[PDB]
């Protein structure tokens, strides 16, 4: 409801954090929205990068799991202790839940410098929790122990500089978006899988094999912020977009987001580049409708080389490994609902989304498209 709205904070590139409190007496701490992960997860130990940390001792209602949790990643890593407590929202849902809470007691590369959060809360599903499945995820908690509707949804705005959206708990806020909702189902409930059938830079179609967009897997992530595409996928649209914008050439560390481009302040020719589509598998039977996000979406805003003067950003659309992600970019330009009650992800064009006079995001279907169960990807 309104309440909620405004709820979400942060900083460029860092993250968007809601707040929370935990313990008996309630501790404040800013917690990391997380679409991309499933476990509940704060510093509970002092910490260079810390201005705050869960303080077991002095809460009356936290009771330890005597159990130990290990979550490694590519660079760096955090660990730590079991247990359970009580959790609110402040500027949520009137509602208190008793939750696994993962006390990091350890940690590599984890917490960000100033980002002002001193914890994670990963909305995704029990599958991809830590240790395994049977760590009931923090928004499962929620919805067995209260009346709250097992639906969530984000409106990311972003426009270091702070950012700023809000995270609807339980609901749907019309205010938040323009036009329709259009959903696709969630393939498989683990990460928020979706099946990409086509995808279209300026118009026009990538072609390829669809399964090449869906390589791995697509998921939905707001703890991640470029849009990330398989390798082939990535190269093709590097392509495309070059050509889009060849009016004006720029230096091959801006494609790989190594180096920045500035304008005179103000000036950005945003008109030379190109929207961009991704169709989405739809609910009936050979039906896609598409989302488009434009280079106010994919272009991030960076602080410059000690200067500020100019508009410097940061392509920020990146190669990828692991299959394509929807992050903070794709997420910028809508009103996602993660409808885990209905098995579906809902996008509409956000009331926030930054644009211009001449162009707008888009959700727009549908379209006839075949055999897009065929998109889908699966293990040799
Ligand atoms: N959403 C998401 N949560 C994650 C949550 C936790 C985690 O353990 C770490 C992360 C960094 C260091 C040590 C351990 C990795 C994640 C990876 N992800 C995405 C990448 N983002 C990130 O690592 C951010 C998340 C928030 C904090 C900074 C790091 C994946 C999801 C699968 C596709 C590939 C990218």
């Amino acid at each position: 409801f309104v309440e909620m709205v405004d709820n979400l904070r942060g900083k460029s590139g860092q993250g968007y954090y809601v707040e929370m409190t935990v313990g008996s007496p309630p501790q404040t701490l800013n917690i990391l929205v997380d679409t991309g992960s499933s476990n509940f997860a704060v510093g509970a130990a002092p910490h260079p990068f810390l201005h705050r940390y869960y303080q077991r001792q002095l809460s009356s209602t936290y009771r330890d799991l005597r159990k130990g949790v290990y979550v490694p990643y590519t660079q760096g890593k955090w660990e730590g202790e079991l247990g359970t407590d009580l959790v609110s929202i402040p500027h949520g849902p009137n509602v208190t839940v008793r939750a696994n809470i993962a006390a990091i007691t350890e940690s590599d590369k984890f917490f960000i410098n100033g980002s002002n959060w001193e914890g994670i809360l990963g909305l995704a599903y029990a599958e991809i929790a830590r240790p395994d499945d049977s760590l009931e995820p923090f928004f499962d908690s929620l919805v067995k122990q209260t009346h709250v509707p097992n639906l969530f949804s984000l409106q990311l705005c972003g426009a270091l500089a702070s950012v700023g959206g809000s995270m609807i708990i339980g609901g749907i806020d019309h205010s938040l978006y323009t036009g329709s909702l259009w959903y696709t189902p969630i393939r498989r409930e683990w990460y928020y899988e979706v099946i990409i059938v086509r995808v279209e830079i300026n118009g026009q179609d990538l072609k390829m094999d669809c399964k090449e967009y869906n390589y791995d897997k697509s998921i939905v992530d707001s703890g991640t912020t470029n849009l990330r595409l398989p390798k082939k996928v990535f190269e093709a649209a590097v392509k495309s977009i070059k050509a889009a914008s060849s009016t004006e050439k720029f230096p091959d560390g801006f494609w790989l987001g190594e180096q920045l481009v500035c304008w005179q302040a103000g000036t950005t020719p945003w008109n030379i580049f190109p929207v961009i589509s991704l169709y989405l598998m739809g609910e009936v039977t050979n039906q896609s409708f598409r989302i488009t996000i434009l280079p106010q979406q994919y272009l991030r805003p960076v602080e410059d080389v000690a200067t500020s003067q100019d508009d410097c950003y940061k392509f920020a659309i990146s190669q990828s490994s692991t299959g394509t992600v929807m992050g903070a970019v794709i997420m910028e330009g809508f009103y996602v609902v993660f409808d885990r009650a209905r098995k579906r992800i809902g996008f509409a064009v956000s009331a926030c989304h930054v644009h211009d006079e001449f162009r707008t995001a888009a959700v727009e279907g549908p379209f006839v498209t075949l055999d897009m169960e065929d998109c889908g990807y699966n293990i040799p």
